[PDB]
């Protein structure tokens, strides 16, 4: 099994104990580390932070402590949008220019591959032709990587992609049978399945549907999403299950109505380190649990939730990570990916569960070390 761990280049700016840079990573936890994010300019891959070159070096220097580790650079992300991707894939010339820039950039800075994080082909302004042109881009990139390996006598660069977990986005975005032939791994974003945007409480990454859900609400679970990818053409061994090391928060409209599906208002509370309404890192969750919160096991969905007065949290813990890890092995998936290692209790100072408790749980369950 593989354990793919995302690192984010803005975690460095969090205050105090939240500040996280590549030297905070334990290099033996994961099989692959992915650096989020690179950008694009003039159809070529580029940096986005003033000190990315420094952080790239610290990141790829982690391979000096773990000889089996591979690193990848992710391009895109949510806030990147779709416009640069649409322009880049629109012509063979623009695609060859991008691919050429990627080979040079990855080799120069010491990366072993590229993770495509276009959110999403065919959605968010991307026109319908981008579904097929994404396949063309990946096929051409895979072919170019194969040839560069022969020419340079080095192991081939990997091409992977982070892909939608929402069914409407999947249907608009991906030619799954053909795309799956050329990708090395498919990182399915089986999280953000519920959140304050819905107006009621729900779990960030429930394994199974809630018993009362019918129709399109029943898409919103790990089991459905992973099996959608598998049964529409993706090989199980290339499919990587997304594991969030964070939870989504809500403000309850009536604190006495605090179950799954209880009505909510607004964007949800923010945490002192991540400072974004609706989102708490696992280490911030541990502080909440120590602040008088009630913890509940959502038995049908195999995940926890917790509440305190008007605040409600849907999240993941060691138990739910363990259940889902057993599940993915039983379904013959390729492994797990975590968003994001800088949201784990990397200092060990918040959760009393050791350093990197969630990532360590997957390391152990998947036999990585
Ligand atoms: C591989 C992956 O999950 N990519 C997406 C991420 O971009 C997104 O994280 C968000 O990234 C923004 C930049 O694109 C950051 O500004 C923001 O802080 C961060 N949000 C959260 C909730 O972490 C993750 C989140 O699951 O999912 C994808 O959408
Ligand atoms: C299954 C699905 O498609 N869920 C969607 C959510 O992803 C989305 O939330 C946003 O997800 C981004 C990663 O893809 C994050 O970067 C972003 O922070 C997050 N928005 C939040 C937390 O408010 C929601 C709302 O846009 O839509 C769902 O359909
Ligand atoms: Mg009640």
């Amino acid at each position: 099994y593989n354990l793919i761990c995302y690192f984010t280049n803005w975690a460095q700016y969090r205050p105090g104990l939240g500040s996280f840079k590549p030297d905070d990573i334990n290099p033996c936890l994961c099989t692959h580390l992915i650096y989020a994010f690179a950008g694009m300019q003039n159809n070529e891959i580029t940096t986005i932070e003033w000190n990315d070159v420094t952080l790239y070096k610290a990141f790829n220097d982690l391979k000096n402590r773990n000889s089996k580790l591979k690193t990848l650079l992710a391009i895109g992300g949510w806030n990147f949008g779709t416009a640069p991707f649409t322009t880049m894939v629109s012509t063979s010339q623009n695609r060859q220019t991008f691919i050429t820039s990627v080979i040079k950039f990855l080799r120069q800075y010491g990366f072993d591959g590229l993770d495509l994080d276009w959110e999403y082909p065919g959605s968010r302004g991307s026109p319908p032709q981008d579904k097929h042109l994404f396949t063309v881009l990946v096929k051409e990139m895979r072919e170019a990587f194969e040839q560069e390996a022969i020419e340079s006598n080095r192991p081939r660069l990997m091409v992977t992609a982070a892909v939608a977990g929402g069914i409407s986005n999947i249907q608009a975005g991906y030619e799954i049978p053909e795309l799956s032939k050329y990708l090395d791994f498919i990182h399915v974003m089986t999280y953000d399945l519920h959140g304050s945007w819905e107006g009621y409480t729900g779990e960030n990454s429930p394994l199974y549907k809630y018993p009362t859900e019918t129709g399109s609400n029943a898409y919103l679970n790990v089991d459905y999403v992973m099996n959608y990818w598998k049964n529409n053409g993706a090989p199980a061994e290339k499919l990587i299950v997304g594991f969030p090391e964070y939870g989504h928060t809500f403000i309850l409209r009536n604190p006495s109505d605090n179950g799954i599906g209880a009505p909510t208002s607004g964007d949800g509370p923010a945490g002192p380190y991540t400072r974004q309404a609706g989102f708490w890192a696992y280490y911030e969750i541990c502080t909440f649990l120590r602040s008088g919160a009630t913890e509940v096991w959502d038995a049908s969905q195999e995940v926890p939730y917790a509440y305190k007065a008007n605040e409600w949290l849907g999240y993941d813990n060691i138990k739910s990570f363990s259940v889902k890890a057993q599940w993915l092995k039983q379904n013959n998936f390729g492994g797990a990916m975590i968003w994001a290692i800088d949201l784990d209790d990397f200092t060990g100072s918040f959760c009393d569960q050791g350093k990197f408790p969630l990532t360590s749980t997957l390391n152990k369950a998947l036999g990585i070390s």
